[PDB]
């Protein structure tokens, strides 16, 4: 033998790389690159909580989590990110339970949202696989992991073998083109098709809510928690935090606060958030109104928020 373990290491290490891949190898130190490519999920603190500012395209992001959590809420801001941005979105339902006022109050552009309403698991599959070989999408995001049952099983081993199907015919096509996918998981525990997923999944969050944001009155909306548990684009296990609004989603400025005090620029003490010299208010969600209507000094907390961390 000879060298300084970490000659030898990182020489192996690289080995593995180029035998298996990027995301293989890694030492959740790092700052590792940065792919030009990247949505938006709404929430500067999930999306620096991916190490890559937001979810990355061509690869199939899972979003598991217990009901009324936010999981959709998410991917619908999603939508409503690579669709604002010159994308085109798919939804694929199979749960028949989206709101179209919710979305629109998040910036999706339902009239310019194809949504399909299949009847088996397996075709939902393929309009989902076809779809996304047109290249013309973006963003395509299946409702319902779980709401994925075959034909038999409506006349007469199981999904996981649909899904796994589907999966492999799919991961191969889906990045070729560029178009990052999402499934929405969820309710069998708290405290299905997986297996497949579990590991296609180049990226899975782990959507839980916290609380139930108080407002003086009964609450305005609730406290969401994401551990990011698989992330083959970075380092994974970063967690975030961010307040959601019953019927108005992520809250942006309520967000940029709890970044803008963690990392500094903001002060507090007094629970009198101040910005340098200049004060918000007394109350985070009073302080919260003055980001809302204030987009000026707000891009600006947003602004250094980035510097300071991912471009
Ligand atoms: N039409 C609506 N009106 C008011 N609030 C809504 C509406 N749709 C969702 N919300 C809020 O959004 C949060 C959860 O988002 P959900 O769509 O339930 O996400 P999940 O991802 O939690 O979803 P299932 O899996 O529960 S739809 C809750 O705290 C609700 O108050």
């Amino acid at each position: 033998q000879a060298p300084d373990r970490e000659k030898a290491l990182e020489l192996a290490m690289a080995q593995i790389d180029k035998n298996f891949g990027k995301g293989s190898v890694m030492r959740l130190g790092e700052e590792v690159r940065q792919p030009i490519s990247v949505i938006p999920t709404g929430s500067i603190s999930l999306d620096v909580a991916l190490g890559i500012g937001g979810l990355p395209r061509g690869r199939v992001i899972e979003i598991y989590g217990p009901e009324s959590s936010g999981k959709t809420t998410v991917a619908l801001h999603a939508v409503a990110n690579a669709q604002a941005a010159g994308g085109i979105a798919a939804f694929i339902d199979a749960e028949h339970a989206l709101d179209p006022e919710y979305a629109k109050k998040l910036g999706v552009d339902t009239d310019s949202l194809l949504v399909s309403q299949p009847d088996t698991g397996e075709q939902a599959l393929e309009i989902a696989d076809m779809l996304v070989r047109s290249g013309a999408l973006d963003i395509i995001v299946i409702d319902s992991v779980a709401a994925l049952v075959p034909r038999a099983e409506i006349e007469g081993g199981l999904q996981a073998r649909l899904m796994s199907q589907a999966l492999r015919k799919m991961t191969g096509a889906l990045n070729n083109s560029g178009t990052t996918a999402i499934f929405i998981n969820q309710l069998r525990e708290k405290i299905t098709g997986g297996k497949a997923l579990k590991f296609y999944a180049s990226v899975r969050l782990d959507v839980r809510r916290i609380e139930t944001l108080k407002d003086g009155t009964d609450a305005v909306g609730n406290r969401t928690r994401v551990k990011v548990v698989k992330n083959k684009v970075s380092p994974p296990f970063k967690q975030a935090e961010f307040d959601i609004l019953y019927g108005q989603g992520i809250s942006r400025e309520g967000s940029l606060i709890d970044m803008g005090v963690e990392h500094g620029f903001i002060r507090k003490s007094g629970s009198w958030f101040t910005y340098e010299g200049e004060q918000l208010g007394q109350g985070k969600e009073n302080a919260r109104k003055f980001l809302l209507e204030n987009t000026d000094v707000a891009n600006e907390i947003e602004k250094k928020i980035k510097e300071k961390l991912g471009i």
